[PDB]
Formats: structure tokens, C-alpha cells, sequence
């Protein structure tokens, strides 16, 4: 398998409802409202941002701006030893 | 191509369902109700406005009309920008 | 573009959930059951009582009755100023 | 162009699908059950009827207690409009 | 027009989702369990029965025990009142 | 006229496609299979029926045995009706 | 020209290919297998019928028969105006 | 008019052309592939199977052979009833 | 102008081929094969026939079983009006 | 070069084979089986037409009646401008 | 020249194989077979008809009867105008 | 190239089949019923309307009431532009 | 009239062209060509077969072979009933 | 009537949709793919298995493991007493 | 009118959804998650237990475990009474 | 070697039957039907024609009439070609 | 009558188009174009293949090939039947 | 061989059916119905329109006009590319 | 009588138009083209081999070659019988 | 025997009888109808030219004129090799 | 009937359908995003990996490996003792 | 195997509904109403395309339009690839 | 036997009746509308070419021409297997 | 039979619609238009395949290259099991 794939699969599984509408909230202006609609886990709006080029297997400074911002530290390990 | 075609497109694009069902309830003069029930997104509603010769490329001002009915005033920013080049 | 449209969707605009289902039991003696089970917003409960020629742009005694019966004086204000122009 | 075939056009063109299937219930005793599969808007069931002697320009009585019941005024009104 | 037509198509018009829902469960003896699928109101459920000779004009014994079954009892005074005239 | 001829284009007006199809499946061992390539309708099949002796104005009963296996109970009446006169 | 030919010719104009399965069906024990194969159009059957004595300019009762069992209730009104006139 | 040619007149009305190439493939092994090419009809066949003394008044076995074989059991009663004359 | 030949004629002018081909093969018994070949259209069997002294204008039966054979029943009616005119 | 036959000409090349088979149809009282029986286009039917007398050049009656009767109506025009 | 020759020659230019296979059936009771096996025109028939005395100039009513047999109205007019002329 | 031809190619090519059904409809008494059960495209139904003299360059009257009726406004202006 | 005479002109009216045909090629290496020629039906044939006492009352081997070969079994039975009448 | 032919009748009058399409795969290994492509109801898939001689009076085994891989212990009832009565 | 039907249409028109809860989590063992992933009611639940022949007119036990296994004793009265008569 | 004779063996050459059979028709009032039924080709015709001194080097105007009526302009470039 | 033609016949008529489509493109490498060409049952294509002396009363490899790539079993029983006796 | 037979052959073997039925309807008023009815392919209508000369090695107007009709862009630059050359 | 004749007799029996066309073409080099003018069945392009010495009673070589062009290979057994029986 | 007859009458054995109608078509100047009227084979045509001096061992022109005009190239050939 | 179809038929029965989802999302490097919106229970994603020769009744490693990332151990016990 | 067929096949393969909904609006005024209703995949549209000749191995403007339209960016790296490659 | 015959007849026996077509529309310039007329199969046409001197046994450059405009590239290797056995 | 011919018709008999359209679409620039028209299985494209000499028993690379776009693996194993195996 893809150890993106899994990386993004295991990070999406530890989120709640209320920080899933912070982040469609901080997505606003890369996303449009109607697709925003069809939302309701983390892989849709991963999946979208993967087809727009906004995450890539090496270039990870928007999911770590966004998981600063949610102040998830725990995730950013994660995501720190995928990366090593 | 076609401008007109892409700021519909763009138009189109950021709206929800309730703001369909009320453009579809304002439309209910204009088309007939067995035609209505088959209106899924905005793009179906636009093209049998063009196809009546409601919208065009000159008369925009149901469009305008039903924008400001909906108070979403960021579209008509983008309808403006059209018009002024 | 007419404006009795207008009117009502400003009117259907204005209510919550509650006045909603109070609304649907005072009109049980005139839509059928299966019909009323679809009825989600004010509007659809506006376009039945259209089609069976309850409410017209001339006839508006049962939207003044209801309203009257919810309680809402700041509609009623917006529906006589409607007939007045 | 012949003005009563114009007025069925038009109230053809005015129903819904659930609407259809319940006048293809209450024309049960009329048409046959291989015919009613064909119909899929109203202007074949209209046509169905024009051949079976059942609707007339001169006499519309059939057509008036369908749709009395399914409850369309606005159309009855449409009918009043053309007799006169 | 047939009145027993009529008739049905009232009562038809009269009933929800759950209570068709319980009309199929009681009638799992009757039809088979290919033909229940395509059951979505209660015309098509009437249509199967009148088919297989259940439902008549003269025999309304059916009807009655379902509806009583249902609870429904202000329905039952319209089959009494069509059965009478 | 033939009054057998008339009763069997009255039963035959009165199927559906998935009944014919029923049917062609339940006479499988009595038609070949390219011959039952060709049935479209009711009237092929009981010509083929006709021509090799099976259904007779005086026996009825492959018929018969077809409908109730089909459980339509309101032909029957039909047939019996036909029989008595 | 013969009023009986052009009668004919117009009824002949207004028949589907279903209604002349039909008919062929019908006629089953007045014409022989054979010539049956060749019939296209109405046309080919009343040539036959009235090579057959079957059709005449005073007894038109078959044609009667046929049309009533096709339940095609306006060209009766074509037949009466052709033998009242 | 002879009794059978009336009847064989009569069986020939109610075929087909399957049935027919069905019969002419049947009959392979007895008629000539040119004399073969030349047959229209029900009739035309007949008429060489008299010749050939295969068809006769009181010999009908290949007759109903072919009958049977194509299915058609509503023309065998023709040919009982006809048999039933003597 | 003898009212038979014309009469015949009448008669002869309204067949097509397939009736023609019909008549010849229930004459089978009456004409031989080679005389058969040569007959193209009604004209040439009436003429064998009225030698053969099957057909006279008194007596036409075989001219009716013939043509109750081929079903028509119009040619028929101007046999019987021929019949009552004389 | 006749005019008339001309136009027969003209009028016979516009036609089909089931336009043909509805003339054959209905002259059938004029024109024995025998002889129908060899008509493959129009001129067959127009010149055994021509030998009885019944199409002249000053009597189109006939032609006129069966062309109206084909519901052709642009062939109608083409006989009213030969005859002006 | 003789006007009644000239007039039955343009009569017999303007017929087909089959009328003249139709008028010698039609006139079998007048002429013998043996002389009606040589006709291979009509100017043949015309000439047995003239030596037997039935076709004169002005008593032409066989000729009316066999073109109005034929169904040929167009030389029926040839005739009237023959007569109307003399 | 006969403009009118063209024009009629034109305004066929922008049907659909609803359309094609609606407009079989709105013509059931000038064509009969055999003739109608092969129309497949607007070619035909053109063709047809041709031969009977009810099309040509000079009356096209009975062409915009069915666009009318059908409520087509764009094919109007088509068939101003080409009347102009 | 002999008997033998009536017999081959019975047998020779049931005859087609094809036949013929058939007969002249089978009997190719007993006629010569230019005899062979001149045959337009089968009396001529059975005369040159008569003169060369290939055929006699009593030897109808020949005739026999042929309609066998010819597949005509109807035939055979007509020789075989003059052969037992006598 | 045969017995068989009612008692796949009345077993395909009783599945859904789903049971269909787990039926269609668990038939996956004996199907190829465009025949299995036309299948919409059990009769299409039962014609195919009889066709095959995966199916008979008395070699039941395929069907009884279907249907117990369905879950469906109300139609192995029917099975068994179609069973029983031979 | 199957009396067992009415017997199990009564009794699961007095539950609630935390008992049904509770009985789905109790019949883990005997259905799959796929299916027991669309019961809503206590009718669906015992469609798939007659399927499955686990529950019968004869063969009550299963029945009576669940229901001792809730504490509801009104409804084993029920069942009694049905078996007693 | 006539260039007139070997001219018409060259348009006759190039045509069908039923160009023949056309040619047959228009040609109606010029010969007898005795002599148009033994025509089985265009040379025969010719001749016929060429007895009669309807067609000759100099008056080649009926030739040209038959060739328009029957829409073939290929062969009257073949005519002038020869003329000039 | 020849048990081996009646054998073909029992055998071909029981064939649809596809499968005789089937079998003219397995026969591709023994039957010319033309001659395929003209093939519209399974009789032609059995008489072409009597006549190349492909099939025999006594050799019937080929027919028994074509059946298995076919996978008709039913067929094969009916061939075996026929040798076996 | 000549390129203009071979161009017209490579043009006609890339059109369907519905292309061919807007080539016959716009081909309305140069050929008659008579003559339309037996067009099959494209072949055949190139045909006619060479006996009636509307079609030249010099003159190709009319199929530029025809394909820019139907909107088919492709085939356009094979007839510049059949002409530059030329 | 002569069993080569029987035999070429038994082979031109079993043949049709089509393949007496092809044995036309493939003889094209023999035989004239006034002479193939004349040809209506086997026996004809058989009777003219045999006068061209083509074919012998024991040289039938070039009736093979023909016959396996055409594949008629139960033919080729017909002449192997006959070859080997003498 | 001469070469020249044999020449010919191996020509004259390869020609069908539409060929024979079109060398007495060609040959209609220099025979007349009633002696064309006796030929019915090419040995006739061949000894009527050769009694009138149109045909000689040394003027073949005539005869290759009329093979190039029926298009035989393979007698020419033939023609040739007897000349050489 | 094949051992493994049962298993595969088997393990499709007992998954629920946020499972299903997690099970295209981490398929999404080897199927279509056309085909993947024809999935609507685990027999179709199965059928698709056994064509394009991922699973085979000897290679069952990217089975564990998804059973595995869902932390269904209860269906491998199910697995392992297939291949035991 | 035509390398740009196979991009095109590539680029297809990777779209849903909606966004063919979205390109079939976007087109609407290059190809006519009656044809895009005949459009069920990418595959459709691209053949209309390259008829009319807005897509060539040389001139990729509109579809990287339409694919900025859509915001798939990463369709649009496939695209450049093979452009670069060739 | 002549072995440019046997070719020939080998490459006509596997044509189709639109490949005819297509090779008479290819040969319009060659052979005249008359002749065409009477063209069935491609012997006919064979024949017609080989009285004209177009196709000789040492020039085959016009039937290569006109296979490779069919695109039946099967047959190209016949005819060089013939020209390289010579 | 032929062992080539089986390998075609067991891969052919494994393809559904959507994948027939795909390899319609790949073999564009090979078959012309009203050729593709007519094929509505695998079957006719490999006949035509065949015909075009793009596919034979030592050559399929276009095959493996068709079926390695349509990602279908287990049909390339058949395809290496037949070409090892021989």
C-alpha cells in the first residue's frame, strides 16, 4: 500500500465532528460551498485537496499549518516520523 | 471560449440546495412544472433561461433581480466585474 | 418578476419550525396526510394552497386568518402593505 | 392549428409524475393493462382516449372529473377559460 | 367513473410510509416476496390484490380487517358509508 | 366470427411483459427453442399452441393450469364465463 | 371513382402495424396460411376479402365486427357517414 | 376430380417457406440437387414424389413421416379423415 | 360472337400465375405432361378441355368445382348469370 | 417532342413504390388482375391508361382525382400549370 | 389505293402478340384450325375474313365487336371516323 | 444549395427527442397515423409538411406557431434572420 | 392397331423436353449425329431404334434400362402391365 | 405440466435483488462474463444451468449449496418435499 | 388473516428503540452485520427469524428467551394466550 | 467508317434499361407498337429513327431533346464534341 | 427416412442467432466468404459440410467439437443416444 | 487508376447512416425522389451527381459545400490536399 | 449399355447454375466462346470434351481436377468406384 | 489451305451474337438490309466483304478498325502475328 | 464450488458501510475513479481485484494487509484457517 | 498504438458524472443539441472533437482550458508530460 | 489447367457483395455502363478485363492496385506466391 | 480445430460492453467508420483484424498491447499459456 495513503487514513480516524467544522471552515477559500456540502469525514476533503495538487507525498505545509492551528501537537509527531 | 458560459459556471458553483429550491419557487411563473422537475443544479435552470431567451448576453438584470433576492451580495461583485470589461 | 411571490417568500422567510408544525395541524382539513408528510418549509405548504385555489393574488382572508391565529402582528403589517400598493 | 389539441398540450404539460400515476390508476376500467405500460406522459393517455370516442371537443365531462379528483382547480379553470 | 375506484384511491390518499410499511408485513401470506419490492404506495398494493380476486365490490372483508388492524377507525366510517348507498 | 378467436385475443390483451416472459419460461419442454426466439407477444404463442393440438375449443385445461400457476383469478372467471355459454 | 374503394383506402391509412397483427390474428379461419405470409397493409386483406365475397358494397358487417373488436370507436362514425350518406 | 389431389391441394395451402426448405432438406437423399433447385412450392414437390412412386393412394407412410416430423399434428387429422373415406 | 367463348374470356383474363399454376396441377389426370407444357396462360386449358369435350356450354361443372377450388366465389356469379341469361 | 407525355413523364418520375401500390389499389375497376400484374412504374399504368380512353389531353379529371387522393399536392400544380 | 385496305392495314399495325393470340381465340368458330395454325399477323386473319365474306366496306360490325372485346377504344374512333368520312 | 433547405437542416439539428414527440403530437390532423409511426427526426416531418403544401419559402406561418408553442425563442430569431 | 404402337405413343406422350434431352445424351453411342439431329420428340427416336431391331416385341431390355435410368417409376409399371397382358 | 419446471418457478418467485447479485457471484467459476451480463431475474440463470447439465431431475446438489450459502432454510423445505413425493 | 402474524405485528408495537437495541445486540450471533445494520423495527427483525427458520407457529423459544431476557411479563401473557387457544 | 454511326454505337453503349425503356415511352407517337415491341436495345431504336429521316449529320435536334429529358449531360458534350 | 438427417435436424433446430453466429466464425478456415455468406440456419452450414465430406454417418469428430466449444451438454447426450444404438 | 475515383472512394468510407440521410435531404431539388430511394451508400449518390455533371475533376464546389454542412473538417483537407497536388 | 455414360449421366445430375458457371470459367481456355454459348447443363461441356478428346474411358484426369477445384469431394468416390469396379 | 481463311475463321470463332449485332450495325453503308438480313454468323459478313474488294490479304484496315471499335485487343494481337 | 469464492462471500457479509468507504479510499492508487463509482458493497471491489490479478487462492497478502488497517482481527483468524 | 489515443483514453478514464455534466456545459456551443444527447463518457465528446477539429497532436489549448475549468490540476501534469516527452 | 485461372477463381471465391460493388464503382472508366449492368461475381469482371488486355499473366499491376484499395492484404500474399512459383 | 481461432473466441467470450466501446474507441485510426459500425462483438473485430493481416498466429503484439490498456491480466496469462504450450 501507499504509506501516504495510510498516513492520511490514521491521522483522519482520530478527529472529532467540531474540528472537522473548524477545518471546512479555515478550507473556505479553496473550495467551493456546493462541494463542501458533500463533507461529513476528513478522507473527502483529503481526497479534494489531494486532486487541486494541495498535498503532495513531500510537500505537507498546509496539513501542518492546519494541525497547528487546530493545536494538535500529537498528530505533528506523527506526521514528523512519517516524513524521517 | 465563451466568457458568458463561465461566469455562469462560476456562478453556478457556489450555491447550496436551499438556495436552489428558492430559485427554483421564484422561477415558478416562468417554467412549467413538469420541466421543473427536472432541475438538479443551477446548471439546468441557466440553460433553459437561455433557451426562453431570458439571459443574455446584454440583459442581465433577472439574474441581478434574483441574486439580490437571495442576499448574496459577493455574486453580484463577479456579475459587476463581467459586465464593466 | 412578480411581487406576490416575492411577498410570500419574504413571508416564509420569517418563521421557525415550531410555527411550522402549528401551521400544518391548523390546515389538517384541507391537504391529505401523504401530502403533508413531504412538507418541509413554508414554501411547499405556499404552492399547495396555490395550486388548489386557496390563496390567490385577490383572495388573501386565509393567510391574514393564520397569521392572526399564530400571533405574528409584524407580518400582518407587511401583507397590508402589500395590498395598499 | 386546431385549438382543443393546443389546450390538452398545455395541460399536459403541467403534471407531475405521481399525478400521472394516479390517473393511470383511476382510467383502469377503460384501457387495456398491455396499453397502460406504453404511456409515459399524458398525451399518449389523451390520445388513447381521443381514439376510444371518450373525448370530444364538444364533450369534456371525463376530463373534468379527473382532474376534480386530483384536486387541480387552476386547470379546471383553464377548461372553463376555453368552453367559453 | 367507478366508485369503488374512487373509493380506493381516497383511502389510498390517506395513509403514511409506516402504515404502509405495517400493510406489507400483514399481507406476507398473499404475494410474493418479488412482487412486495416494487410495492412504493397503496395502489400498487390494491392493484395486486384486486388481481388475484381478494378485493371486490361485494367483498370488502379484507379491507376491513386490515384497517381495523391499523387502528385507522375514522376510515372504516367512509367504507361503511359507500357500502350503504 | 370465432368466439374462441375472441376470447383469445381478449386473455392475450391483457399480460404484461413479465408475464409473457413467465410463460414462455413454463412451456419450455412443448416449443423448440428457436421458435420461441420469435414470440413477441400472446398471439405467437397460442398460434404455435393452435397448430400442435394443445389447446382446443373443446380442452381448455393447459390453458387453465397456465393462469392459475400465473395466479391471475380474474381470467379465469373469463374462461369459465365462455365454457358455460 | 368508386366511394367504396376510397372508404376503404382511408381506413386502411390510419392502421398501425400492431392493429394489423391484430387483424391477421382475427382472420385466421377465412384465409389459408400461405397467403397470410404476404399481407403488408390493410390493403393486401380487403383485396382478399373481397376476391372472398366476404366484403360487399351492402353487407359490411365483418368490417364492423373487426373494428368494434379493435375497439377503434371512430372509424364506425367513418362507416355510418359512408352508409347514411 | 380426384379425391387426392384435392387433400394433397389442400395440404400444400398451409406451408410456409421454412416448413418448405425444412421438407427439402428432409428429402436429400431421394431427389436431385438440380430437380431441387427448381421447387417453389408444396406442389411442385408432390408432383415428383408421384413420379418417383413414393406418393400413392393407398401408400401414405412418408406423408406422415414428414408431418410428424415438422410438428404439424392439425394436418395429420386431414389425412385420417381422408383415409377414413374407404 | 358465340356468348360462351366471350364468357370464357371473361373469365380467363381475370387469373394470375399462381391461380394458373394452381389449375394446371389439378388437371394432372386429364392432360398429358407434354401438352401441359405448353399451356402459358387460360386461353390454351379451355381450348384442350373444350376439344376433350369436358367443358360444353351446357354442361360446366368442372368449370365450377375449379374454381370453388381457388376460392373464387366472384367468378361464380358470372357463371350464374351466364347460366340464367340463356 | 408532345407535351403531354412530357409531363407524364415528369409526374411519373416523383413517385414511390407504395404511392404506387395505392394507385394500383385504386384502379382496380378500370384494369383487369392479368394485366396489373405486369405494372412495375407509372408509365405501364398511365400508357394502359392512355389505350381506353379515360386520360386525354383535354380530360384530366381522372389524373386530378387520384393525385388528390395521394394528398399530393405539389403535383397539382405542376397539371394547373400545363394546362394554363 | 382502296381506302377500307388502307384503313385495316393501319388498324393491324398497332397491335402485340397477345390481342392477336386473343382475337384468334375469339374467332375459332368462324375459321378452321388447320388455317388458324398459319396467322402469324393480323393481315392474315383480316384476309380469311374478306375471302369469307364477313368483313365488307359498310358492314363492319365483327370488326366493332372484337375491338370493343379487346378494350381498345382508340381504334374504335379510327372506324367512326372511316365511316363518317365516306 | 437552396437557402431554405439549409435553414430547415439547421433548426432540425437543435431538437431533441421530447420535443420531436411533442411536435408528432401538435400535427395529428394534417398526417395520418402510418405515415406518422415513421418519423424518427424533424428531416421527415419536414419532408412531409413539404409535399402537402403546407412549407414553403413564401408561408411559414405554420412553422412559428409550432416553435411557438413549443416555446422556443432562440429558433424564432433564426427564422427572422432568415425571412429579413 | 398393334398393340406395341399404342403402347410407345402412350409412353411418349408423357414426355418433357428435359427428358428428351437426356434420352439423346444416353443414347449417343447407338444413333449418329446426324441423326441424332433430327429428333424433335420421342417417336422419332423409337422409330430409329425400331429400324436397327433394337426394340421388339419381345426385347424390351433397352426401353426398360432407360426408364429406369431416367428414374421414372411409373412407367415401368405400364411395360409391365403390356408384358403380363400379353 | 412438468413438476421441475413449477418448482424453479415458484424458488425464483421468492428472491430479492441482493440475493440475486450474491447468486450471480457465487456462479462466477461456470458463467462467462457477457452471458452473466444478461441476466435480471433467476429464470435467465436457471435456463443456463439446465442447459449446461448443471441441473436435473435428481442432481440437485448445486442448488441445494446455493441455497444454503443464501441462508434460506424455508426453500430447502420446498426442495425436500418436491423430493419426497417421487 | 394468519393469527401469528397479528401475534407478532401487536407485540412489536410496544416497544421502544432501547429495547430494540438491546434485542439486536442479543441476536448477534444468528444474523450478519450487513443486515442487521437496516432493522429500524421490530418487524424487520423477525422477517429475517422466519426466513431463517429459527421462529415458527409450533416453535416459540426463542421468542419466549428474548422476551424473559428484556423483564417484560405483560407480553409472555400475550403468547400464553395465543397458544392456549 | 461513318463518325455518325460510330457516335451513336458510343452513346448507345452507356445506356440501362431503364433509360431504354424511357426512351421507349417518349418515343410513343413516332413508331407503331408492332415495331417498338422488338426493341431490345438503342441501335435498334437508332435505326428506326434513321429510316424515317428523323435523324440525320445535319438535324440532330431530337437527339438533343431525348438526352435533356432524360438529365444526361454527359453525352450531349459527346454530341457537341462530334458537331463541332 | 435417414435416422442421420433427422438427427441434423433435431440437432440445428434448437439453436438461437448467436450461437449460429458462434459457429460460422469457428468455421472460418474450411467454408469460403461466399459461401458463408449465404448461410441463415444451421441446415446450410450442415449441407456445405455433408458436401466437403466433413461429417459422415460414421465420422462425427467435428459436430462433437463444435457442441463442446459451444458447451451444449444437452446435445451431446442426444449424439451419444444416437451412436449408442 | 484515376485519384478523383480513388478520393471519392476514401471520402465515401468514412460517413454513417444519419449522415447519409442529411446528404439525401439536402440533396432535395438535383435528383429526383424515384431515383433517392435506391441510394444505399455514398456511391451511389456520387454517381448521379457525375451523369448530371455536378461533380468534375475541376469543379468541387458543391462537396466542399455538402461537407462544410456537416460540419466535417477532416475530410476537407483531404480534398486541399487532392487538389494542391493537382 | 455404356457405364461411362451412366456414370458423367449421375455426376451432371448433382450440379447447379453456380458451379456450371464456374466450370465454364475454368474451361475457358479449351473451348471456344461461340461454343460455351450453348451450354445449359453438364451434358453439353461433356459431350463436347469427349469430341475434343479430353476425356477417355481411361483418362479422367482433367474431370478430377475439376471436381476437386469445385471440393465436391463425394463425387471424386463416385469416380473411384466406378474406376475400381472395372 | 490459305492462311488468310484460317485467320478468319479463328476470328470469327470467338464472337458472340450482341457482338455480330454490332458489326452489322457498323456495316450498315456497304451492305444492303436484305442482304444483311441472311447473316447469321461471322462467315457470311466476312465472304460478303471479301466479294466486293473491302477485304484482302493486304488491306486489313477495315477489319482493325472494327476490332478497336468493339474493343477486342487480344484479336489484334492475333491480326498482327499473321501479318508479321 | 470454489473455497475461495465462499470465503470472499463470507468476508464481504460482515462489513458494514463507513468500512466500505475506508476500503475505497485506500484502494485509490490501483482502481479508476470511474470504476469506483460503481461500488456499492464489497463484491464489486473484490470482483475488480481478482481481474486485475490481485488476489489469487495463493496470494492473499494485500487481504491482510486491508483487514489489518480496519483492525478487523476477527475475519484474519477467518482467513488463516482457509489457508490452514 | 497512437500514443495520443492512448492519453485521451488515459485522461477519460479518470472522471465521474458530475464533471462530465459540467464538460458537456461547458461545450454547448460547439456541438448541437440533438448530438450531445448521445453522449454518455469522455470518449464521445473527444471523437465529436476531433471530427470538428478543436483537438490535435499539435493544438491542446481547448482541453487544458477545460481542465483548468475543472480544477484537476493533476490531469494537467499528464498533459505536460507527454507533450514534453514527444 | 492453366494456373492464372485457378488464381483467379481461388481470389473470386472469397469476395463479399459490398467489395463487388466497391470494385465496380473502381472500374467506371474501364468498362461501360451496358456491360456493368450484367456483373454478378468477380469473374464476370475478370473475364470482361481479360478480353480488354488489362490483366495479363506477366501484368498484374492493376489487381494489385485494386486489393490494396480494399485493404485485403491476405490476398496481396497470394499473388506474390503465384509470381514467385513462376 | 484450429487452435488460433479457439484462443480468439475464449478470450472474445469474456468482454462486456463498456469494454468493447474502449477498444473501439483504441482502433480508430485503423478500420474506417462504416466499417466500425457493423461490429457489435469481439468477433467481427478480430475478423477484421485477421483480414488486415494486423493479427496472426506469430505475431500478437496489438493484442497484448489492447488487452495490457484494458488492465486485464488474467487474459494475458491464456494468451502466454498458448504461445509457450505450442
Amino acid at each position: 500500500m501507499d504509506p501516504f495513503l495510510v498516513l492520511l487514513h490514521s491521522v483522519s480516524s482520530s478527529l472529532s465532528s467540531s474540528e472537522l467544522t473548524e477545518l471546512k471552515f479555515l478550507c473556505l477559500g479553496r473550495v467551493g460551498k456546493r462541494k463542501l456540502e458533500r463533507v461529513q469525514s476528513g478522507l473527502d476533503l483529503f481526497s479534494m485537496l489531494l486532486e487541486q495538487n494541495d498535498l503532495e507525498p513531500g510537500h505537507t505545509e498546509l496539513l501542518r499549518e492546519l494541525l497547528a492551528s487546530l493545536r494538535r501537537h500529537d498528530l505533528l509527531r506523527r506526521v514528523d516520523d512519517f516524513e524521517a
